[PDB]
């Protein structure tokens, strides 16, 4: 299934790792002019996050560890 970009606004406040249990990373391409990282909380709620953020690049970082250790 090829999408056009799923984001309508990433979220802006810094938040910790723990509340993360998946993740997707979508170059951009053809389908939409920007990459989108796009987080599924604890309770199922999705955000997405600006890759370029420093703050975001570091939580996808300390997620990705933490999963690759399961």
């Amino acid at each position: 299934k090829e999408l056009r970009c799923q984001c309508i606004k990433t979220y802006s406040k810094p938040f910790h790792p723990k509340f993360i249990k998946e993740l997707r990373v979508i170059e951009s391409g053809p389908h939409c002019a920007n990459t989108e990282i796009i987080v599924k909380l604890s309770d199922g709620r999705e955000l997405c996050l600006d890759p370029k953020e420093n703050w975001v690049q570091r939580v996808v970082e300390k997620f990705l560890k933490r999963a690759e250790n399961s």
